[PDB]
């Protein structure tokens, strides 16, 4: 029941201890390296999965079996018999919400500012990629307006993905036994470019919501080989989106979800327990978001990152692609790490608070994830405040932290997580700065991660509306589609079933819960500070339900309810 | 890094550190029951599985979500189209030993002394029972020989396995929905008798079956006495009989006398030994992962809807009264229960011997093996033991260790009524006793009863939990939808080979490899002689193997845990 105090103010006995405890965890708490990724060497026992954790995560996989065995898919590298049968992978699971509209163009479009991914929609300033040659033509013929891309994007009413990251991968190969011999194939790469409109008068209806205008598959433009599909061009409009879809999905699982929260998220874990003592405040304060995160890590290790693991078998490039792409967004995020802060970050991609018309309305008015993200990284702020204030009143406390300069140190240092874009000087000088870190910290692993894992299920789970590879080059435009044409694209019976398997296991259960930790804090005061953190929840979540009875399609991930209190799955 | 020592030859300072540390253990290990079962309220972080132990087990969980995709069965209460089908549950996984021979009664009569549940045979003293009115006749038509019964049993050739402590069993009950109708049904439960003869000629000698009697009560039409000339009703016979051994298996010698048994010596340990105490040391490493697994089983096997509810024969609570019954009887008789007096109790231990010195069921490799492993793990603790306790007196003035027996008698403390004598432990050898046989139902017991699952449970048709239909009439005819009926329907022998492989899918740790070291010198060197002595054990039982009809290959060192842990 000790209470926390700054490592300064205390005795050099106490001081002792500390530093005897500190000892003790850097001996448990080494770090080490997988691929390059900055990864615990061994895991503590008191940071493994609690027995309760277990119990749910094993019923998720049992769920898993059941569900396998009432399910008629095979385990074969043969594509399914028929597109319905896709719908039949959930006898006894829920039902993917994306099924039943998902061949629409506004679910599309509507998934990158409220699906699994919603990080990659920028505004298009200026103009176009050169790359991407759209024309007046077909702008015109797919709005049926007689407006120019260049008085549109005058208005900021064009929207782009450009999924160049993927454009240098190594096409991912798989092998499998067909009548005692081998048969060896390749996967399908794709960096699409994408541009998106947003229509004030919406489809029927007076709402309004984004709309999607043409999909260029890969980055080389080419009228033959490499064309621009618009909704005009039907089955092959079809096809556009599901490798559209791909690169989202890749994009999702390498850069948002595995190297942007779950990854990131460790050296600040490691760091924490290499240079903070128990009592520290910082310790005390961050250490309930970092639960199960060093556990989850090492079965991501194991499982998810590994030779023959869930990004081997089912992502569009070979596992060592897919890894460069991980450890490429890891250092960008590191070395710009207060640049992607949540109202920076959405500023930097023209779709923040502040980018308004000459009226004031947002360019993108609906933005689920940004409207929701912004109510918790604010109240996370508020909360942040509150607390370290009860421990830092003056600037210079922050700099006669012993403890806490070497906690920076180890973050911008680099067998530490070389954090360079941490602070700014080389020092952590100011409270509101370290403020500003805790903030990010906790908002990345509760409302982040929560927000990019969640919508997995919903969304990834039914195959055809986001598979993580895809197993045939695009159809010719002038060639003809079947349905076997678009089976051979999706992904084939066993992979498809692993897919399943990933996404079910990912959102099955809550591990814990947004403010409300496992154990009270000793001091009074931040008890007092949690208390007032977990009422703005409260009114937080009321506020989300009301903004959802009015949206078009309710979006649940970011009520506080849903948010975990640490990335623990 | 501290050295044990006894409590009494502490300085004050040092005592009050093993109070302090003993309190706090009180607080993390307190004393919970499930449905009359003793348990742990909350599992302490420390005692969950490691990391390592978690990969193990979702490995064998993905190899079932994949060997589930490449089956044919179904999620259905309907049963099997065909009898093969059971042979083709296993595209992904390895295929059960026992799967090929099943039929035969040689393959039947050696899982009594070699099977998952080597704990039931007993050799027949003086007649059968009364309710087991086996004739002349028929043992001399079986045998094809003029013995009599009473000459048999005079030469110490007969043995039977009674399952009648099943015959108070509330059949199962299981329901599904079928057209929008809930059909209901219920399960055939049996209490059969089952006689053994032991056959020299066979060249090798073998056991073999002679009769089986399905229930309790003989009725020359209701429930008459089957033997091997009556063909297919003979072969369900056997099904009814195997599923006893199964149920007998699940309940009594797996759950009640391995896992639950251990449960209250591992709080005992936490809730009155000191970190540094010499008992505590020498059992914790045997006790790994156990409160941990147990948790588990009550969450997952005797809960509502775990796997004995859903395979087993009984209800729910049948199975649990079951259980703590055979709990009972074991604590009250815990020395009793110490493998020499367990196997002669059942008159097949090593001194069961004819005229000539030999033994009366030579063919039993798991007392051998076993009698091994017990004798090597009682010199181990005696050394162990000896290097802290030199007299008697320490013994009677270790106030931790008598207030870890006063827990362990106590109703409260697990109900270890035959736990000492005099009521107060008073001798070292009484204690290596206590250790020795702690330590070798938490590795060796639970090994032989745990691990041969797979090979002869996860094979459904060898050892079904449960029957789902009644015994035909003696003079009915039998097709292969009568055995296919009786047989699990095709849902819950999935769940089966579910549960069986998740039990065998690896060794969490390995006997005589503890995590951590001795501090003490003289301790490390007391283990490295216990590890070489496994290694000798480990070469006899490999020639053992070679020389037997078929090998015994689970109470190997190699295969045998540190702990009860799976
Ligand atoms: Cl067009
Ligand atoms: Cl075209
Ligand atoms: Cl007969
Ligand atoms: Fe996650
Ligand atoms: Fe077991």
């Amino acid at each position: 029941m000790v209470q926390p105090s700054l490592p300064q103010d205390d005795t050099p006995d106490q001081q002792e201890q500390r530093n005897r405890a500190i000892a003790q965890q850097r001996e448990a708490y080494q770090y080490s390296e997988t691929a390059g990724i900055l990864l615990i060497k061994t895991l503590p026992q008191s940071e493994m999965f609690s027995l309760k954790y277990l119990i749910e995560r094993d019923k998720g996989l049992v769920s898993l079996i059941a569900n396998t065995l009432a399910s008629n898919i095979e385990n074969i590298f043969d594509p399914f018999d028929k597109l319905e049968d896709f719908e039949e992978m959930f006898p006894l699971l829920p039902k993917p919400l994306v099924m039943n509209t998902f061949r629409n163009d506004r679910v599309f479009a509507r998934q990158r500012i409220a699906g699994p991914n919603p990080m990659v929609i920028e505004r298009v300033v200026d103009k176009l990629p050169d790359n991407f040659p759209v024309t007046d033509a077909m702008f015109q013929k797919i709005m049926f307006t007689k407006k120019t891309l260049a008085e549109a994007i005058a208005q900021g009413k064009l929207f782009i993905t450009n999924y160049k990251g993927l454009a240098e991968l190594s096409p991912g190969r798989y092998e499998y036994q067909k009548n005692g011999t081998l048969v060896q194939k390749t996967k399908t790469i794709a960096a699409p470019l994408v541009l998106y409109a947003w229509k004030p008068e919406g489809f029927g209806d007076y709402r309004g919501s984004l709309a999607p205008i043409a999909i260029q598959i890969n980055q080389q433009p080419d009228p033959i080989t490499n064309p621009i599909y618009t909704p005009r061009d039907g089955k092959h409009w079809f096809i556009a989106k599901i490798f559209a879809q791909m690169a989202d999905g890749n994009c999702h699982e390498a850069i948002s979800h595995l190297a942007r929260t779950h990854l990131i998220l460790e050296p600040f874990v490691l760091a924490t327990a290499n240079e903070l003592a128990p009592n520290h405040p910082l310790s005390v304060l961050l250490k309930p978001h970092f639960q199960f995160t060093l556990a989850i890590n090492e079965l991501a290790r194991e499982q998810f990152i590994s030779a023959g693991g869930y990004a081997d078998d089912l992502l569009a490039g070979t596992l060592e692609a897919s890894i460069a792409v991980i450890k490429a967004a890891i250092k960008e995020y590191m070395d710009n790490f207060t640049e992607f802060a949540l109202p920076r970050e959405l500023a930097r991609r023209g779709v923040g608070i502040g980018d308004v018309d000459q009226r004031g309305e947002n360019f993108l008015p609906d933005y689920p994830y940004r409207d929701d993200a912004m109510l918790l990284w604010n109240a996370i702020e508020v909360y942040v405040r509150d607390y370290l204030s009860l421990y830092y009143q003056s600037p210079v406390q922050i700099r006669q932290d012993t403890e806490l300069q070497n906690w920076v140190r180890r973050l911008v240092s680099p067998e530490g997580g070389r954090v360079t874009g941490l602070v700014s000087n080389g020092e952590l000088n100011t409270i509101e700065a370290l403020v500003a870190i805790a903030t990010q910290v906790i908002f990345v692993s509760g409302p982040q991660h929560a927000a990019v894992n969640y919508p997995q299920y919903d969304y990834m789970a039914f195959i055809p509306n986001m598979p993580l590879a895809t197993y045939a080059t695009p159809p010719n435009k002038e060639s003809n589609i079947s349905e076997a044409t678009i089976l051979n694209i999706l992904p084939p019976q066993k992979l498809a079933a692993r897919q399943l398997e990933l996404m079910r296991t990912l959102c099955v259960f809550y591990p814990n819960r947004l403010g409300y930790p496992d154990t009270e804090f000793v001091d009074v005061r931040a008890q007092q500070v949690l208390h007032q953190f977990q009422e703005r929840l409260q009114e937080i979540e009321q506020r989300i339900v009301l903004c959802n009875e009015k949206r078009l399609e309710p979006y649940t991930y970011l009520l506080p309810s849903n948010v975990p209190n640490s990335t623990s799955i």
